[PDB]
């Protein structure tokens, strides 16, 4: 019978029946809340841990402490010193890992090869029992901390969380700074005396305890064999035994209600945000009233609070609901964009939002939009897509500590008592007597006086005017708002249609015209009764030049804002569309339940052809696309070297600039006439995979086709005409340099590209097998050790069929400096190649195997490879096996010479190009760095390419 390390073992964990996985769930002797999760099936296994303590919890005399805690669980152990074991035994075995901080959390995830979970996992559970805290390792860590926070001062989305924390009750944990960075984890400290390595230890080892912890493992073995697993190493986690912190006092009292903010941002972007505190709704979780409310706020379809605020054109966008606070208060927001006519009616923007909130005191609570709510919560949760298990064993780690074991699975979905009493007493906390107001906008540049201390914002408060108050707490009704009608796009047909005789592995060739070319698969894995409907549609005229980009662009977001309206029911009933121009023309996907999908795509394609603009709409897009472009400025300096590389190796390109300029050209009867232009010749490439037949395919496309004949007078287009774009090429002993300013940040950035050949079996084998070899060693080098930035990437590139190796670096250093540290990386590398063990070689093999065999868990991502294999128009759809056969074959010498024939310093086919973004600022014991050669600077685009070769584009299949 009974087991001293187990205190119980729960009931059935409630399943989708759908979900072949099986499930136990139990809390050791210690209070770890553990669920278990057995699939003989996966390629990975995964493990998470989830402390219940987070930055909220921070000394307030160390901010950040949590996230600098977290940074260090992964640098040793006292079972596993070495600095990296833990992230390069995962790189040896296919696996990777994260963690991250919230208020309340530390959540630490991974996945592993499936193989070698209990070697994952013991080294694993190190970090819960005898982390090394290395002093040397959090002099160097320290750094990675500082810029993961410099990245997120100038963005505009991270500014604002703080701000919001510091206008409230400073006293108050709400109001401490989680990140952390330099000054606060080391200057500072060091300045008052405190021992940090001791801090760190004295943290982890108050609250680190046993019963504020919850753990999950998905893994190959039985439910009996993971039990005795994880009861193994984790029994002895410590019982310190730590009361749950809680706060029940708002940070929001009452000074802190009628305020106004008015906020400078970093972007050209208008937004007002609407925020009332109200208490911790958590506990309701099984009627859920915030959600109930929040469904019907934030609803954008006819009747709605939206829908008006948009035919005003005061708001194109609008969210609202509950957001999450910590235990013992949250928040119920409602924020929309703010054309600039809406920036010049925030106040009446404000009453229509009461109007709206009274409209709901005014009907009562009502049954069936909770039943509608209910319905489709079951639907979504009986189909719900299987996981990939890190994110899975990440997620239920958190809900581990608010959900008896049980419902852990369903908790987040089903619904299960109606309350119209607690709907009614959190809508009568949604008043004017407690609200708070944000503007952003560039019109307060200037005129504010005050500045948040962490990110430096720039803003202003005030006082709700009394009267302005009180013209708000008398709304009346407005007759422009209704409730929903019943939702038409819940489905009711699920039925999986059986697998049919002529069915294929892979999909097939089912039509092949001058209109279109049809893909095609029904679904031989999953069985949800769900499909992927996916369209490449090609005009010339879609990227022809500057404008017709624009008008691409243009076109693509009205019609989409004119569908929304229609199309939102259909996204509640899981029904999704994505639709966006390409450099090739457009793009359409239809992802979601197949029972109404026939309809939705109908009325898409239909609403395409026969698209009549509205002028005013049309005035209010044309504006923020303008804004988009120039908030370009604004990106972070890695994106920016990653944007101008793109627009260096493309053939044909439009940089934002020239889409910028050109944009003032575009008036409505410009884009009148180009819409039927676009329309007239077509070809379409498209995937049909999921719960559907061969016929059902051919109709689905031949009724796309139809409708565009009918209505646009479409017509094929030639083969001469179906045009991919290729690749410069780059000369041997070549290296070239293009340098440009971040404006905004004050980090640089760099991307470093070894191109080498066409993409092909042997040389896409040879690029990938490098990769994974020197994958972890770079981040491990870069930055862990030489702490050079916290984004630090490398792997392979691919673009329009070729490819070679990048890395890419946001540091404080100047790029001259960042270029020869990977140069003296990749020396390191040769040399450590030719020193390593045979075994160790065939180890990267067989990861990079795993790592590439790895099974689709949901129809999208098989769509996904597919689809790949598709836009590429190389058709491989069997790649995986082919080009895992051949890698097996390759040995440390065919690595050695593609290394010193492509990649070294000296290497006769060395094809270098970087790009160097410098910051805001600038103006232009560690190894051996090699002497470069002198770069030829890129002073021009168009005539660096001009004066290049381009590439083959790669063979079909
Ligand atoms: C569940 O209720 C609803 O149907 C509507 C959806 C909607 C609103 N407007 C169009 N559609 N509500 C939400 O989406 C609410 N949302 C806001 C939380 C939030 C957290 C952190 C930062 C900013 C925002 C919750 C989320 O992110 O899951
Ligand atoms: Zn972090």
């Amino acid at each position: 019978m009974n087991n001293p390390a187990i205190k119980r073992i729960g009931n059935h964990i409630t399943k989708s029946p759908e979900d072949k996985r099986e499930y136990r769930g139990l809390e050791l002797a210690n209070g770890i809340k553990v669920l278990l999760i057995s699939d003989p099936t996966t390629d990975k296994s995964s493990a998470a841990l989830d402390v219940h303590i987070g930055s909220l919890s921070d000394p307030p005399n160390i901010a950040g402490l949590s996230h600098f805690l977290q940074h260090m669980l992964f640098l040793g152990t006292k079972k596993y010193p070495k600095e990296n074991e833990y992230s390069q035994f995962l790189s040896e075995h296919a696996g990777s890992s994260n963690a991250f901080t919230s208020g309340e959390h530390t959540n630490y995830y991974f996945d592993v090869s499936h193989e070698h979970l209990e070697g994952a996992l013991d080294r694993f559970a190190q970090f819960f029992l005898s982390p090394l805290f290395d002093e040397s390792a959090k002099d160097r860590e320290v750094n990675a901390v500082d810029s993961e926070h410099e990245k997120n001062v100038m963005n505009d989305a991270w500014r604002l969380f703080q701000l919001e924390k510091a206008t409230g009750n400073p006293k108050h944990p709400f109001s401490k700074f989680g990140t952390g960075n330099k000054y606060t984890l080391e200057t500072r400290p060091n300045q008052e005396g405190i021992d940090v390595r001791q801090e760190l230890l004295k943290f982890h080892s108050a609250y680190y305890s046993s019963n504020l912890m919850a753990v999950v493992v998905l893994g190959r073995e039985s439910l009996d064999d993971l039990t005795n697993l994880v009861v193994k190493l984790f029994s002895e986690v410590e019982n310190k035994n730590v009361p749950l912190p809680e706060f029940p006092e708002h940070p929001f009292q009452e000074e802190h209600l009628k305020q106004l903010y008015k906020i400078v941002p970093i972007k050209d972007i208008r937004n007002l945000y609407v925020t009332f505190p109200i208490p911790d709704l958590q506990k309701y979780y099984k009627s859920n009233p915030g959600h109930y409310l929040g469904h019907l706020i934030g609803h954008e379809g006819p009747g709605s609070l939206l829908s008006e605020l948009k035919s005003k054109g005061w708001v194109n966008t609008l969210v609202g609901g509950q957001k999450e606070g910590a235990r013992g208060f949250m928040f119920f927001i409602i924020n929309v964009d703010l054309t600039e006519e809406g920036l010049l009616h925030v106040e009446d923007i404000i009453l229509h939002m009461f109007q709206y909130i009274q409209k709901l005191r005014a009907e009562g609570p009502q049954e069936w939009v909770f039943q509608e709510l209910k319905d489709l919560n079951a639907v979504a949760f009986r189909f719900k897509d299987k996981e990939r298990p890190r994110g899975y064993t990440s997620k239920i780690a958190g809900i581990l500590h608010y959900y008896p074991l049980e419902e852990v699975l369903t908790a987040e979905y089903l619904l299960e008592e109606f309350r119209p009493d607690l709907i009614e007493m959190v809508l009568d906390k949604l008043r004017p007597e407690n609200v708070r107001v944000a503007i952003v906008s560039k019109s307060f540049e200037g005129k504010t006086d005050r500045t948040e201390e962490w990110y430096g914002t720039q803003y202003k408060q005030e006082a709700i005017p009394d009267e302005v108050i009180k013209k708000w707490q008398n709304a009346d009704l407005n007759g422009k708002f209704k409730l929903p009608t019943k939702n038409e796009f819940i489905p009711t047909n699920f039925e999986i249609l059986p697998l049919e005789k002529e069915a294929t592995p892979y999909p097939a060739l089912i039509k092949d015209t001058a209109m279109s070319k049809l893909w095609f698969k029904q679904d031989d894995k999953f069985f949800l009764p769900k499909a992927n409907l996916n369209f490449e549609f090609f005009s010339p005229f879609a990227y022809v030049d500057p404008l017709h980009s624009n008008m691409a662009y243009l076109y693509l977001e009205l019609l989409k804002d004119s569908l929304n309206e229609y199309a939102y029911a259909a996204e509640l009933a899981g029904l999704s569309y994505d639709l966006q121009n390409t450099i090739y023309g457009m793009y359409l996907s239809v992802k979601g339940y197949n029972d109404k999908q026939p309809i939705l795509l109908k009325k898409i394609i239909e609403k395409m052809a026969t698209f009549e603009i509205d002028e005013k709409r049309f005035e209010i897009i044309k504006e923020a696309y303008m804004r988009s472009l120039n908030n370009f400025r604004a990106e972070q300096p890695h994106q920016h070297a990653m944007y101008y590389l793109r627009l260096l190796m493309t053939e044909v390109a439009w940089t934002k600039d020239e889409l910028k300029e050109a944009l003032d050209d575009v008036t409505l009867p410009r884009l009148k006439a180009f819409i039927p232009q676009l329309l007239s010749r077509l070809h379409i490439e498209a995937l049909l995979h999921g719960n559907i037949t061969k016929q059902a395919a051919l109709g689905i496309m031949q009724m796309v086709e139809d409708t565009l004949i009918e209505h646009a007078h479409t017509k094929p287009l030639l083969p001469s005409q179906l045009v991919r774009y290729r690749e410069v090429q780059l000369p041997d002993r070549g290296w070239f340099v293009y340098q440009q300013r971040n404006e905004v940040h004050n980090n640089s950035g760099i991307e470093i590209y070894y191109q080498t050949d066409m993409q092909s079996t042997s040389e896409n084998m040879f690029l990938e097998l490098f990769a994974q070899i020197i994958s972890e060693p770079a981040f491990n080098t870069l930055r862990t050790k030489e702490q050079l930035g916290y984004i630090v990437f490398s792997g392979p590139r691919r673009a329009n069929g070729i490819q070679g190796l990048r890395f890419i670096i946001q540091s404080e250093k100047p790029p001259h400096y960042l270029e020869s540290r990977v140069e003296a990386f990749l020396i390191t590398m040769e040399k450590s190649i030719e020193d390593m063990t045979e075994e160790a070689f065939q180890k990267h093999i067989q990861a990079l195997a795993i790592r590439r065999l790895d099974k689709p868990k949901k129809l999208s991502a098989e769509s996904a490879k597919y689809w790949g294999e598709i836009i590429s128009q190389q058709y491989n759809f069997d790649r995986d096996n082919t080009e895992v056969a051949y890698l097996k074959t390759l040995t440390k010498e065919d690595i050695i010479k593609f290394y010193k024939e492509m990649l070294a310093v000296d290497a006769p086919r060395r094809h270098k190009v970087s790009v160097h973004v410098l910051a805001r600022e600038m103006d232009s014991n560690l190894s051996q760095a090699p002497a470069l050669p002198q770069p030829e600077v890129i002073q021009n685009m168009t005539e660096f390419k001009r004066g290049l070769p381009l590439f083959p584009l790669v063979k079909p299949h």
